């Protein structure tokens, strides 16, 4: 796109598509979430319900907060607690047709923002890296 | 502009850190409590040695058969930390920092003696860029 087109673009045109987004389910236990986070290398990822609607975010710090005990790391709790119980639910959301400037503003305070369609089906994530890389092209030239 | 990294960086005394020689359990506890996912590793001279974060800590104890939580207090941060990292000077132009945060959530600011001065974060870049577009 040319610079006089970037502001008119949509969030969906620059998001990471959902089939490339690591995620877990609300009903998974924290051991499964910790394995997915660690193996994919990400510090926080979306949490979906079985019908593919976003309900929250789960991250390593949330999980460790649940198992750092008084005397020891209580790793047995990883199999006893579900993602639902500790996930972050107050998160912003974008629509695939949202103007990209709405996404630009939301990533000031958020490393990524989840994107859904009009029926709340999860569609992908809008990340700071993609924003920064594209603004890279247009401030320069 | 003529704006510099030093005018927009998070100053060092506001930055969470650990020290070389600290073990991974301490570092993971600090990350968990502060809520940050990666922070600088300093020495007692306040020099920057690398970055430590939750992902690299978890990968260091992610075994074939089990998560080896008991190893966390047996491994020092310097055995796991990332050292091949970009660096900024306080007088660098803000656009040089902008380039460096494309691939990095933050970039450390330091002087020629490797003394740690602050971090240049994506958030401060994005706030200023939003001002410019808007
Ligand atoms: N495999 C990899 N290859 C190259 N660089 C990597 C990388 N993993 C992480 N990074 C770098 O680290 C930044 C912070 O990652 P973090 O996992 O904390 O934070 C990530 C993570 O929470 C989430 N995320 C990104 N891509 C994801 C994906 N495909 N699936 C799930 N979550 C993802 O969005 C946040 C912001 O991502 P963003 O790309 O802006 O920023 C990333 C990227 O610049
Ligand atoms: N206490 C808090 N208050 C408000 N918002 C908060 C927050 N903790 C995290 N966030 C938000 O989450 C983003 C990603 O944080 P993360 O810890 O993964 O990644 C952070 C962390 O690795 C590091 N960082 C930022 N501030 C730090 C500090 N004071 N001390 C140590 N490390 C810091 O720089 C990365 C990028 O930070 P940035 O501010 O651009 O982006 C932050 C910010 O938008």
């Amino acid at each position: 796109l040319q610079s006089d087109q970037l502001l008119e673009a949509t969030v969906g045109q620059f998001m990471i598509e959902a089939d490339k987004v690591a995620h877990v389910q609300v009903g998974n236990n924290l051991e499964h979430a910790l394995l997915v986070l660690t193996k994919t290398g990400y510090t926080a990822i979306p949490v979906l319900d079985p019908s593919y609607r976003l309900h929250g975010l789960i991250g390593t710090n949330m999980i460790m907060n649940s198992i750092f005990g008084l005397e020891r790391i209580e790793f047995e709790k990883l199999d006893q607690i579900t993602v639902e119980e500790v996930m972050l639910t107050d998160i912003p959301r974008l629509h695939i047709n949202d103007p990209i400037m709405k996404g630009f503003g939301m990533v000031i305070n958020n490393g990524f923002v989840c994107v859904e369609n009009d029926e709340q089906v999860f569609e992908g994530i809008f990340t700071r890296r993609v924003v920064l890389k594209e603004l890279n092209k247009h401030i320069r030239s």
